[PDB]
C-alpha cells in the first residue's frame, strides 16, 4: 500500500506464502481448519524469523574475521516491545509479509496484535536501552546486550475499584519465537563462599555455584544486513530428603525469576544484589572468552568497551579487577589501568532515594572477594584524593566509596566514578547538575572524565513503525533518507507555509485520533470526542512526574466549567496512564485519585463531552505505540531538577504533539531545538527551585492567595471525589500541605494560564498544525543515532558506519 | 547394509540431507564449522520429525472422522527412553538416515548416544507403559497414553566409594525435540476447598487452582502410517510482598517436578497424591471434552476406556463420579454404571508394601468431596456384599474401602475392584495369585470381573532396535514379516539343526559380547573376557529380586577357586545393575556389597580373568539396550509368589540369553513355552514357600548343614570383605539370619547346583546354541502385541488392526 514499507515482489510474495504454510504444518503442527489467529501469528513469526538466520550468523562470523572493538551494554533491564513488525520494517518486508498474509485470508495487524510485549524493564531506562540496541546495530557497531532473562517481566496492571492491581507478567506463557536458548554457553557464577589468602595470592572457595544460561536474540540493523545480539542470562541450579533436595533447586533458579518494579527507588534486597551479581559475573566471563578467542591484557581495552548503565553492574569494576588479578595474575595496577580504561558509567537519575548504598554486612556474606577489593580501591582512590587536595578532610569522607553510620554502606556510585574513565549524564541540564552537584568533588578530581550524551528515540520503533501515516507524507516530500538520518527532518521547515502539507499533517493526526477512540471503545469499552484536544501523560506514576499537579488542573476546568456552563471551552480528553511500584503507597493514592476525579466529571449531565478524564491501564510499549501517535498535547511537567532526561517527550514531538513543559531534562534541548515560541514552556526552573528550598518551600501560602487552588484543597479533603470515603485523600492533602518535595502548589498558577495558552492555539487549527510542523522538523537531534554516535566517538573510540553487509 | 532397517533410496537419501542442512542452518542456527556432535544429533532428530508430522495429523483426523473407540491409558510412569532410532525403525527411514549423515560426513551411531533416555519411569511398570504404546500403535488402536510431564525423571546414580549417589536426571536440559507444548489445552485442577450443599446439590468451592499444561509426543506405529499421542500434563501457576507473591508460583509447579524413586514401595507423601489426582483431573477433562466433541452419557463406555495402572490413577474413579454427578447431573446408580463400565485396573504388584492406603484426613483436606463420594461408593458397595454373603460381618471389613485403625486409611485398590468392570494380573501365576489369596473376598463376590493379561515387550524396541544383527540372520531365514507376529518366530524350531544358522546365532553374540566390552572399557575404563560366561542381573535393587542370592553364588565361586585354584571353571563375568530407591536402606547395602565382592575377587591374582564382578553404574532403558543383546545368562531369581511378571525376563529371552529361575511371574510361561528342559529352573514353588511359612522359616538350619553357606556368612560378619571396617556387612547377615522376608538361603542349594548344570552346559557351545535357538523360537508369546490384542478383544471391546493408513 505505502512506500516506506518496502516492495511487495511477486516471488517474494510466493515464498513468504509457502513458508507461512510450511511452518504452520512442520513448527506447529496444525492444519487450517484447526489453527487459531495465535497459530497464524506464530506461523508468520517463524517464518519473518528464517531471514534473519543468515545475516545472524553471517554478521557474528564478520565480528570474528575483522575483530573490532566490542561494544557491551550492561543493564539490568531491556524493554524490548513487541518485535515483529519492527523486524519486517528493519528488513524491509512489512508490505510483502502484508501482502503474503493478506492472500492467505488474513489480517496482519490483527495477528500482530496477539504477541506479547517483552516486558523486561519498567520504563525509561530499560526503553533506552532497547532504543539504544536498535542504533547500534543500525550503525553498524560490534555490540552485545547482556541482561536477564526475567521470567516475569514488568507486572499487568489491571484497575479494580479504581486501585492498581498487580497481575504476573507470563510472557513466555506461549513460547518465545524471537530467542535461542544456548545451554552449550552455559557458564557457573559463584555466591557466599570466604576468602584464602596463599603464597600464590588470593583464593574464593567454598562457593555456592549457579549456572548462568544464555538465551541469544536477534537485533536486526536498519535495512544493513546487520544482525547484532542481545544475550541475556536464566539461573540454572546445578546438577549435584531426595524430593526435598530437587524442588530446592527452585532457589537458585529464583535469581532469574522477576524483575523489580522499584522504579528509581533503592530497597536494598539481597535478591536484587544477587541478579546484579549474576548478570555482571557470567557476563565478564563471556566477554574474556570472546577475548581470548582471537596473558595479554594491554590490548583489552582497544578490543572491550563495557557501558555500564546506573550503578546497577557496577560490580563489573570489582569482578573485572577480581579475574585479573586473582585469577590471571596481573599486578593490581595494570589490572586497574585496564579495568578504568575498559569502563565506562551513565548515570540516568540524581533521585537520592534512587542511589544504591548496598551494607557492608551483606556484601560481605555473598561477594567476600569483591568487597576486600572494593576496600583497596577506596584506599588507592583516597590517597589520591589526599595528594590532589590536602588537608581536606571532609572531602574524603564526601568522596570514600564507604559511608560510614549506624550500617556500613558502600556508595556505588561512587564506585562506578573511581573505576570508569568516562561519566556521563543524559541530558544537557542533567550533566551539569553532576558536574555542579551531586558528584561536584570527582568532578573537580578529574574534569576530563565527565560528559554529557543527551538521550534519544530509535526513529524507526518511534516513527515508522507506529505512525505509518506520517512517515508516508513526510517520506513524499523527502524520500526515505531520514529514516536513518533524522536531522533531515528540518527540510521540513520549508514546508510550513504549505497548504497541502499542512492537510497532510493535521489529517494524519485526526486519522490517529479515530483509530485510538475506536481501540478504546473496542478494547476497553468507553467512548471519548475524537474532535477533543488529547491531552496526555503516560509515564510511570510518581511524585516528581507531578501527575498531580495535572490532576489539579483537570480539576479547575471542572470547577470553571461548572461555575460558567454556558461558556466555551476547548473541549479535552485527558489521558493519564502508568503503573505504580506495587509499595509505592502514595502513587497508588494517585492513581485511585485520577480514576475517582474521572468517575465525577465523566458522569456530570453538565460537562458533556468537553472534559473527559481517562486512566489509560497498563501502559507499556505496545500502547505507548498507539496513544503517541494520538495525541496532541504531551504533559511533561516534572519538577524542575528531577527528570535526568525523559524519552516519552521525545516520542511525542517526533509523532505531531506540541509539549507543555517545565524546563527539565531533554525539554530543555527540545524547546531549544524547535524554538521556545513552539514550546509551551512554564514555571520554576532549577535556580527558582534552588531559590525557593533555601528560603524554605510554605505550600500555605500557595493555599492562602489563590482561590480556585483553595477551593480543590476542600473538595478533595470534604470528600466531594469520594462520597462513600470521605478522608480518602487525606494522605494526598497532607503531602500537599506539609510535604511536598515537588512543590506542586509552586508551578500552579503558570501550569494553568500556560494551558489557557494551550486551548487558544488549538481554536486556531491552521496555527496549531503550523506549529508541529516545527517540531516535528527539529525533532533529528533525538534520534539514538545520534547518541549512540557520541558515544561511539567520544566514549568507546570506535567509528559508526552505514555501510551494509552482504544480504 | 542390512535388510531389517529399510531402504536407501537416492532421492529420499537427496531430501534427507538437505533437510538436515537446513535444520542445522535454521532450526539450530549454526554453521558447520561451528555445530558439535549435540548439534547434528538436533539436526537428524528435526529431520527424522518433520516426517511423523503429517502422519500425525493425519491419523488424528481419521479418529476425528471414523469416531472410534478411544483407549485412555492412565500411568504416573512412561518409561520411553530415546526415540530417535525407534522413530527411524518405525518410519522405515534408518538405512536411508544412515546413508544421509554417512554423506555428510557424520556416524550416526554416535549422535545416537548423545540422546537422553526420557527416564520418566522406575522400571518394568514404565516400561510396560512405553511398550504398550508402541504395540497400541502398531495395532491401530485409537489410543492415548496419559501421564505427568516430570521436570526429572529417575535419578541418575553414581557410585562413589562403591555407594549410590543420586543426582538430578535434567533431562530437558537441551529441550526435547520430540514434544510439542499445547499451551493452547491447558486445563484447570482443582484442590483444597470444601463442599457446600445446595438445593440444586453439592459443590465444591474454594479451591486453589493449579493449571495443567499438556505436552503432546508421539507414538508411531511399526510401518502403518499410525501415530498416536502420549500426552504429558505439565503444572503452571495461575496468573493471579510482590516479589516474594511471584516466587511462590513454584509451589504449585512443584506438582510435576519429580519422579517420585520409591518403586514398589508406598509413602504415603501429600505431594505424591497431588500428583495422582493432578494426572486424573486433567485427563478426564480432556476426555470428556473430546467425547462432547463428536446431554446423554449412556454411549460414554462405547466412546471411551480407561484403563488404570496400579492404583496411582485410582481418582479417576470418584473423579468421574463427582463430573457426572456434581457437573453433568446425572444420579447416582446411572453415574456408577458410566463408570464401571469405562473403567478397568491392571494389578502389578502385591507386595503389601506397596499397596496404596491414603489416610483418611489427607483426602479430607485435598480432596473433601472426593471422600465423601469414595463414603458412598463404600456404603453401596458393602450393602451389595452384605446381601450376598448375609451375616458374614468379618467379609464386610474385610472388603471395606475404608480401613480402620489409630488413622484410619482409604485402600485404594478396593476402590480399584469396585468401580471397574475388570480387573487383571499381569501373569497367570500372579493373576491366579489375586483370585486365590490378595482379592479372594472380591473374586467371589465377581469372578467375571477377574482376568489375566500376561505382560510383553515390544520386538521393534527390544530385538530389532537393540539387536539389529539377531534380526537380520532371522528375517535372512524367515523374512522380515515377525517382527509385527513375533509368533512367527516358531519357524526357527525347523533350523534348530542347521549348522549356518547354529553359527550365525553363536557369531551374532559373540559380536554383541565384544562391542558391550568394548563399550566397558572406553566409557566407564574396564577390562573383561569377552569368551567368558556373560551372567546378568539387571532391575531395580530390592530383597524380593534377591541380588542378594546372586551374591551369596559369587562367592561361592570364589571360595571354590581359593579352595582348588589350578582345578577349571568356566569363566565367567558375573554383572549386575540396578537403581535403589534412595531411603531404602538394605538396597543401598546391597549395592555396597557387591561392589565390596567386586573389589576382592577382581583384584585376586590366583582367580586371574576366569571371575569377573561388574556392577553396572545407572541402569536404565539405554544401558538394558546394551547389556542385554550381550547376555549369556538371564538372572530372573525372585522369591517365588513375589515378582508379578518381570519384562526383563522376555527381553533376554527374546536375544539369545539362557534364563536361571525361579518358578515365578512370567517365568513360569516362559519355561512352559520353550519346554522346562531349554529352562534353568530351581528353587522353591510359591505352595513350597507357604509351606515353609506355615512351619517358620529358620535360616539358622540352613547355616547349620551347608558349610559353604557357613563359610560367606561368616566372611561378611568378619570383615574379609571390608577389612578397614569389618561390621560394615552386620545390618545384611543380621537380615539374612533372622528376618528375611525372601529365604534367600531355602534356595541357595538349589541355585547353586543349577548354576553348575549352566556351567556344564556353556562348556558345549553348540548345545548351549541349540537351546537358545529353542528360547528365541518360542519367545513369541511375550510380544506386547499378543498382550495388547488381548486387552483390546477381552477388555476394551476393540478390535486391532494391521492395516495401514495412507502416507
Ligand atoms: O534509574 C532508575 N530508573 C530510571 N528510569 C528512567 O526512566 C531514568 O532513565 C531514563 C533514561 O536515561 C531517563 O530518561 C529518565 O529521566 C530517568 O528517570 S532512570 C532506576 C533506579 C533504581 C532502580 C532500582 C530497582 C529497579 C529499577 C530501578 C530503576
Ligand atoms: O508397582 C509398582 N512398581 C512396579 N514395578 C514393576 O516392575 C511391576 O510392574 C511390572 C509390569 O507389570 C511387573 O512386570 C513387575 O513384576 C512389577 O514389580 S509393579 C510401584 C508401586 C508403588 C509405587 C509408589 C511410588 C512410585 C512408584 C511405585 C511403583
Ligand atoms: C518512552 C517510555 C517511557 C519513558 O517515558 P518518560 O515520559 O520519559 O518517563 C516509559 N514507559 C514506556 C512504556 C515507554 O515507551
Ligand atoms: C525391562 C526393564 C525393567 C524391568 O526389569 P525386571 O527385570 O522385569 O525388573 C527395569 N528397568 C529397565 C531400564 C528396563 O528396560
Amino acid at each position: 500500500q505505502i512506500s516506506v514499507r518496502g516492495l511487495a515482489g511477486v516471488e517474494n510474495v510466493t515464498e513468504l506464502k509457502k513458508n507461512f504454510n510450511r511452518h504452520l504444518h512442520f513448527t506447529l503442527v496444525k492444519d487450517r481448519n484447526v489453527a487459531t489467529p495465535r497459530d497464524y501469528y506464530f506461523a508468520l513469526a517463524h517464518t519473518v524469523r528464517d531471514h534473519l538466520v543468515g545475516r545472524w550468523i553471517r554478521t557474528q562470523q564478520h565480528y570474528y574475521e575483522k575483530d573490532p572493538k566490542r561494544i557491551y551494554y550492561l543493564s539490568l533491564e531491556f524493554y524490548m516491545g513487541r518485535t515483529l513488525q519492527n523486524t519486517m520494517v528493519n528488513l524491509a518486508l512489512e508490505n510483502a509479509c502484508d501482502e503474503a498474509t493478506y492472500q492467505l485470508g488474513l489480517d496482519m495487524e490483527e495477528l500482530e496484535e496477539i504477541e506479547e510485549d517483552a516486558g523486561l524493564g519498567n520504563g525509561g531506562l530499560g526503553r533506552l536501552a532497547a532504543c539504544f540496541l536498535d542504533s547500534m546495530a543500525t550503525l553498524g557497531l560490534a555490540a552485545y546486550g547482556y541482561g536477564i532473562r526475567y521470567e516475569f517481566g514488568i507486572f499487568n496492571q489491571k484497575i479494580c475499584g479504581g486501585w492498581q492491581m498487580e497481575e504476573a507478567d507470563d510472557w513466555l506463557r506461549y513460547g518465545n519465537p524471537w530467542e535461542k536458548a544456548r545451554p552449550e554457553f552455559t557458564l557457573p557464577v559463584h555466591f557466599y563462599g570466604r576468602v584464602e589468602h596463599t603464597s600464590q595470592g588470593a583464593k574464593w572457595v567454598d562457593t555456592q555455584v549457579v549456572l548462568a544460561m544464555p538465551y541469544d536474540t536477534p537485533v536486526p540493523g536498519y535495512r544493513n544486513n546487520v544482525v547484532n545480539t542481545m544475550r541475556l542470562w536464566s539461573a540454572k541450579a546445578p546438577n549435584d530428603g531426595y524430593i526435598q533436595a530437587v524442588l530446592d533447586r527452585n532457589l537458585a533458579e529464583n535469581i532469574s525469576r522477576v524483575l523489580y518494579p522499584n522504579d528509581n527507588f533503592f530497597e536494598g534486597k539481597e535478591l536484587r544484589l544477587k541478579q546484579e551479581y549474576f548478570v555482571v559475573a557470567a557476563t565478564l566471563q563471556d566477554i574474556i572468552r570472546r577475548f581470548k578467542s582471537s596473558t595479554n591484557f594491554d590490548a583489552f581495552p582497544d578490543k572491550v568497551a563495557i557501558q555500564l548503565n546506573d550503578t546497577h553492574p557496577s560490580l563489573a569494576i570489582p569482578e573485572l579487577m577480581r579475574v585479573l588479578v586473582d585469577l590471571e595474575r596481573l599486578d593490581w595496577d595494570k589490572a586497574w589501568e585496564v579495568t578504568v580504561k575498559t569502563c565506562a558509567y551513565t548515570n540516568h537519575t540524581v533521585l537520592p532515594e534512587a542511589l544504591e548504598r548496598w551494607p557492608v554486612h551483606l556484601l560481605e556474606t555473598l561477594l567476600p572477594r569483591h568487597l576486600q577489593i572494593i576496600y583497596e580501591i577506596n584506599q588507592r582512590f583516597l590517597n589520591r584524593v589526599a595528594a590532589a587536595f590536602p588537608g581536606d578532610v571532609d572531602r574524603l569522607r564526601r568522596m570514600s566509596l564507604v559511608e560510614e553510620g549506624a550500617v556500613k554502606r558502600i556508595n556505588m556510585a561512587h564506585l562506578c566514578i573511581a573505576g570508569s574513565h568516562a561519566v556521563n549524564g543524559v541530558a544537557r541540564i542533567h550533566s551539569e547538575i553532576l558536574k555542579k552537584t551531586i558528584f561536584k568533588d570527582f568532578y573537580e578530581l578529574e574534569p576530563h572524565k565527565f560528559q554529557n550524551k543527551t538521550n534519544g528515540i530509535t526513529p524507526r520503533r518511534w516513527l515508522v513503525l507506529c505512525n505509518p501515516g506520517l512517515a508516508e507524507i513526510i517520506a513524499e516530500r523527502i524520500g526515505e533518507e531520514y529514516i536513518s538520518d533524522l536531522d533531515q527532518l528540518r527540510k521540513l521547515l520549508s514546508y510550513v507555509d504549505d497548504e497541502a502539507f499542512i492537510r497532510d499533517v493535521a489529517k494524519v493526526k485526526q486519522e490517529n485520533k479515530l483509530k485510538f477512540a475506536a481501540y478504546l471503545e473496542r478494547e476497553y469499552k468507553v467512548h471519548i470526542n475524537p474532535n477533543s484536544l488529547f491531552d496526555v501523560q503516560v509515564k510511570r506514576i510518581h511524585e516528581y512526574k507531578r501527575q498531580l499537579l495535572n490532576c489539579l488542573h483537570v480539576i479547575t476546568l471542572y470547577n470553571r466549567i461548572k461555575k460558567e456552563p454556558n461558556k466555551f471551552v476547548v473541549p479535552r480528553t485527558v489521558m493519564i496512564g502508568g503503573k505504580a511500584a506495587p509499595g509505592y503507597h502514595m502513587a497508588k493514592m494517585i492513581i485511585k485519585l485520577i480514576t475517582a476525579i474521572g468517575d465525577v466529571v465523566n458522569h456530570d449531565p453538565v460537562v458533556g463531552d468537553r472534559l473527559r478524564v481517562i486512566f489509560l491501564e497498563n501502559y507499556r510499549v505496545s500502547l505507548a505505540e498507539k496513544v503517541i501517535p494520538a495525541a496532541d498535547l504531551s504533559e511533561q511537567i516534572s519538577t524542575a531538577g528531577t527528570e535526568a532526561s525523559g524519552t516519552g517527550n521525545m516520542k511525542f514531538m517526533l509523532n505531531g504533539a506540541l509539549t507543555i513543559g517545565t524546563m527539565d531534562g531533554a525539554n530543555v534541548e527540545m524547546a531549544e531545538e524547535a524554538g521556545e515560541e513552539n514550546f509551551f514552556i512554564f514555571g520554576m526552573r532549577v535556580e527558582d527551585v534552588d531559590r525557593l528550598d533555601q528560603r524554605g518551600y510554605n505550600a500555605q501560602e500557595y493555599y492562602d492567595r489563590i482561590p480556585e487552588l483553595r477551593q480543590i484543597i476542600e473538595q478533595l479533603s470534604s470528600g466531594f471525589f469520594s462520597p462513600k470515603q470521605p478522608d480518602l485523600f487525606k494522605d494526598i492533602v497532607n503531602m500537599l500541605m506539609h510535604h511536598d518535595r515537588f512543590k506542586v502548589f509552586a508551578d500552579y498558577e503558570e501550569y494553568v494560564k500556560c494551558q489557557e495558552r494551550v486551548s487558544a492555539l488549538y481554536k486556531n487549527p491552521r496555527e496549531w498544525t503550523r506549529m508541529v510542523i516545527r517540531n516535528i522538523a527539529t525533532s533529528g537531534k533525538f534520534s539514538s543515532d545520534r547518541t549512540i554516535a557520541q558515544y561511539a566517538r567520544e566514549i568507546w573510540g570506535v567509528e559508526p558506519s552505514r555501510q551494509r553487509l552482504p544480504a
